[PDB]
């Protein structure tokens, strides 16, 4: 007599029925004993005792979001943080160090198929490792989830199991594959609210394979580096890991010579020393040093690097004036600016010059205009945030360059997707329309490849699948975002507006609602920059406050010119050279052309809490995780439809003992004999379909089957 009730503390409760009264249900709550009444519509089946911990919820004869919930939280409490569910994994962030991740479990996994062991995100390695050898089709592993949920931390161990199996222990490349992420997150990660090693970029990792499925090479593409960061943070956040890195670490000499002064002597480090719990800046320091010599980087490319890290600092510390009774700009104090051109091996004079008094071509005359403070500030901070995902792009294409020096491309890839997941903020800015975007175009992956898999599955089994594409329920959204023309999209009416000379971010939206107003995924807000997108997750409030600058990426033409031809030949190499949101969707396409061509794996990475805490699992919040990853929607659309399929002689062997009748003595084929156990369970021909080898029944029917 036990059922889950809607609970406020749990998400769900055990609870037993005491009375019935129509609609009207009276539970008593199997935990502190208290009476609650509700409708039946709201009490969800529970499940036998004999799915304590179930491995894989695709077994589960009662498939609901209370059965589910519960799986994962008695998973959770046992150590066990990965769950099958049915054709996708989920991961629960432990908060903790598990002994999960040794040299004796990668080798237990070696050639083991999904079922064949508990769940791991090894097995998913494996899975898709052997399917490329054997299918011969490039792979995907898309580790999805909010920030601090677990995508780099389960990226990475892809990359430590595969580097093991696939290796030619571990050998050169495979040495230095393991100290790409090690390099990337010094220059991208930053400790955030929600992480402490939060990624400020999203990466496609492809690691290439020989026919016989040794490692031959690697490449890795990043997207949205949060470069704004350099400037200025957010309350108990600090910038990018490499300024604390180099200011903690770096000795007597090396201090002196890149002009190094402390946490509390730059305005870019908005919140001076903050530390990282359970980590010390200077031993990550000497970490990071040690990951560029297994790189290859030679002691110039590791102190340049730094060189350029230092010059991003000292920028924010110019300070501009304005000449008494007008706007111009004024430098008093040559201090900073001295400190910033000895670094960036330019010339002081010409870059004062370049900063308050550029040069502008106007056709055919030449125009020599000084600047206001407020155009100085602005384009000193573009320049330092210009300047530093110039460094890390340069970073990357070096680790590229050191991770592809072979000229061996491989007959097959698997690629590792670990980008940033959907999360509705205060602010909610350009780079956000982006990121939630790029999650409308993996959200519509995911939707649509279960529906391949599944219309696949109806077919096999000759069973009528009467179903849309499950991917086209995002296509509107993505049309009010992308779309160039007809009704352009709101990316598409940005890269116009940039265009107008007396064009605002007020403009901007006026001309979104007069173009997009009506359309079923736009909503008006209620601030004269503010408008809604409706995104599968949920509505967001955009502000579209500097956007039009934001796409255009303006710099001063005059010092960008005198980088490009600096006396220092790395700052040269930085400087060697139409809209951010065209450029976005390029790589979005290229992105997603990818992912459309490889057979994907799915590892859904679930956040516990919002305290970054172990053994504290908030249950509507789990709850919020699972609507949005689709979790949710795919609990309806199998309860929907038929969820539990069985073998014909796993039919027989596992109920027997009901139908003990049906079956004569002698032989008989495993179709005709379920048939008949099923005619004597005088079975609904609605609740079941017999398929070509396992029969489909509706939910709840193998549940009623489950007794003794
Ligand atoms: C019946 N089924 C299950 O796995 N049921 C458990 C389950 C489904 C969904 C969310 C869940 F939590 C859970 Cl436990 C297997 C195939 O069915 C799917 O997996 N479809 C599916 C469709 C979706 C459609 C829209 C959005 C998400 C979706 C997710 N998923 C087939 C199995 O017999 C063999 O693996
Ligand atoms: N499987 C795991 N085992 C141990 N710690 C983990 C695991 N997954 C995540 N963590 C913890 O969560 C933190 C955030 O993980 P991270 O992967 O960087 O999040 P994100 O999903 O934003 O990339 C880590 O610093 C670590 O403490
Ligand atoms: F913090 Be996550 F890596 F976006
Ligand atoms: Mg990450």
């Amino acid at each position: 007599k036990l059922v889950w009730v809607p609970s406020e503390k749990h998400g769900f409760e055990a609870a037993s029925i005491k009375e019935e009264k129509g609609d009207e249900v009276t539970v008593e709550l199997q935990e502190n004993g208290k009476k609650v009444t509700l409708s039946k519509d709201d009490i969800q089946k529970m499940n036998p005792p004999k799915f304590s911990k179930v491995e894989d919820m695709a077994e589960l004869t009662c498939l609901n979001e209370a059965s589910v919930l519960h799986n994962l939280r008695e998973r959770y409490f046992s150590g066990l943080i990965y769950t099958y569910s049915g054709l996708f994994c989920v991961v629960i962030n432990p908060y903790k160090q598990l002994p999960i991740y040794s040299e004796k479990i990668i080798d237990m996994y070696k050639g083991k198929k999904r079922h064949e062991m508990p769940p791991h995100i090894y097995a998913i390695a494996d899975t898709a490792y052997r399917s490329m050898l054997q299918d011969r089709e490039d792979q995907s592993i898309l580790c999805t989830g909010e920030s601090g949920a677990g995508k780099t931390e389960n990226t990475k161990k892809v990359i430590q199991y595969l580097a093991v199996v696939a290796s030619s222990p571990y050998g050169e490349l495979e040495k230095q594959l393991l100290q790409a992420n090690p390099i990337l997150e010094a220059f991208g990660n930053a400790k955030t609210v929600k992480n402490d090693n939060s990624s400020r970029f999203g990466k496609f990792i492809r690691i290439n394979f020989d026919v016989t499925g040794y490692i031959v090479g690697a490449n890795i593409e990043t997207y949205l580096l949060e470069k704004s960061r350099a400037i200025r943070q957010a309350k108990d956040e600090r910038t990018f890991h490499i300024f604390y890195y180099l200011i903690a670490g770096a000795s007597e000499q090396m201090r002196n010579d890149l002009l190094l002064e402390g946490f509390n002597n730059y305005t870019f480090l908005s919140n001076g020393h903050v530390p990282i719990p359970a980590q010390q800046d200077d031993e990550m320091f000497q970490e990071t040093l040690e990951a560029m010599t297994i790189m290859g980087f030679t002691e110039e490319e590791q102190t340049s690097i730094l060189r350029v890290v230092s010059s991003v600092l000292q920028l924010g510390n110019i300070v501009f004036k304005k000449e008494r009774n007008t706007d111009q700009a004024s430098m008093p104090d040559n201090t900073a600016a001295q400190k910033v051109c000895h670094l960036m091996g330019i010339n002081v004079t010409d870059f004062t010059r370049s900063i308050l008094t550029p040069r502008i071509k106007v056709g055919r005359d030449v125009v020599q205009k000084a600047q206001t403070k407020e155009q100085a500030d602005f384009a000193i901070e573009a320049l330092a945030k210009a300047k530093f995902e110039r460094l890390f792009r340069w970073i990357l294409t070096r680790v590229n360059k050191a991770l592809d020096k072979t000229k061996r491309q491989g007959a097959s890839f698997l690629g590792i997707l670990d980008i940033a997941g959907f999360e509705i903020f205060e602010i909610n800015s350009f780079e956000q329309l982006c990121i939630n975007y790029t999650n409308e175009k993996l959200q519509q992956l995911f939707n649509h490849t279960m529906f391949i898999l599944e219309q696949e599955e109806y077919q096999r089994e000759g069973i009528e699948w009467n179903f849309i594409d499950f991917g086209l329920d995002l296509q509107p959204c993505i049309e009010l975002i992308e779309r160039p023309t007809n009704p352009p999209g709101v990316l598409a009416l940005l890269d116009e507006e940039c265009w107008f000379p007396k064009a605002t971010d007020t403009s901007f939206v006026e001309k979104l609602i007069q173009e997009q107003g009506n359309h079923a995924k736009f909503q008006k807000s209620k601030d004269k920059t503010e408008f809604c997108i409706l995104h599968y997750a949920g509505k967001v409030t955009y502000n579209a406050s500097a956007w039009l600058t934001k796409n255009m990426d303006p710099l001063n033409d005059n010092v960008t010119s005198l980088l490009n031809q600096s006396s220092d030949k790395f700052v040269a190499d930085l400087w060697k050279d139409r809209t951010v949101g065209q450029l976005y969707k390029e790589q979005l396409t290229k992105l997603m052309t990818t992912l459309r061509n490889t057979n994907p794996n799915f590892v859904r990475c679930i956040i516990p809490n919002h305290e970054k805490r172990a053994g504290k699992l908030d249950a509507h919040l789990v709850l919020e995780q699972l609507r949005c990853n689709g979790v949710l929607e795919g609990i309806r659309i199998c309860r929907q439809g038929f969820p539990n399929r069985i073998v014909f002689q796993e039919f027989r062997q596992r109920y027997e003992i009901l139908a003990a009748n049906a079956i004569p003595k002698g032989f008989m084929d495993g179709k005709q004999a379920c048939i008949l156990m099923i005619k004597a369970l005088e079975l609904d021909p609605n609740l079941y379909r017999i398929g070509q080898s396992k029969i489909f029944f509706r939910t709840g029917v193998l549940a009623h089957l489950e007794e003794e």
